[PDB]
């Protein structure tokens, strides 16, 4: 029966693929927990210098469309810089909460969803740079991933779904 196999195949597949976030405040969610139509994972750091402009964008995208969920991910971690090979001193040392919680007020926006990243997130969606932009919908379909998207590219994937 391979109907039934391929889904069941699937089933399988579909929980390994599957991800959860740790939230700044240390609460463990998943998509289920987040309330738009498409979800954004922006991977950054606080001393990012493209990443003053890109919360620009995803503001106005916000503001635009109440169907987005942001989720901010800032993977500039104790943890994750050791796994890099990033703890040294050509690099900055990790953000605080503080810094991530001050960059957030100062650029971006109040209800969007922080997380601190080990490093997992950062392996698991292949992650090119510190200004990195995943879109997904709710059946977890990519719509785009990618380092420094234009506002351009960001809007015809959105309009799209």
């Amino acid at each position: 029966n391979a109907p039934r196999a391929a889904g069941h195949s699937e089933e399988v597949l579909e929980r390994e693929a599957s991800f959860s976030l740790t939230t700044i405040d240390g609460e463990v969610i998943s998509l289920n927990n987040v309330g738009g139509d498409v979800v954004i994972l922006w991977f950054m750091a606080a001393w990012c210098p493209s990443c003053v402009y890109m919360a620009d964008l995803l503001d106005r995208l916000t503001e635009k469309y109440r169907e987005i969920s942001v989720i901010a991910i800032d993977f500039w971690t104790a943890e994750a810089l050791k796994a890099l090979g990033l703890n040294k001193p050509g690099y900055p040392p990790p953000d605080t909460p503080e810094m991530f919680r001050k960059f957030i007020a100062n650029y971006g926006d109040p209800s969007w969803i922080m997380v601190m990243d080990d490093g997992s997130l950062v392996e698991k969606f292949n992650v090119r740079s510190i200004d990195y932009i995943v879109i997904m919908d709710k059946s977890s379909n990519v719509l785009y991933a990618g380092t420094t998207p234009s506002l351009g590219e960001l809007e015809s994937v959105i309009k799209s779904v």
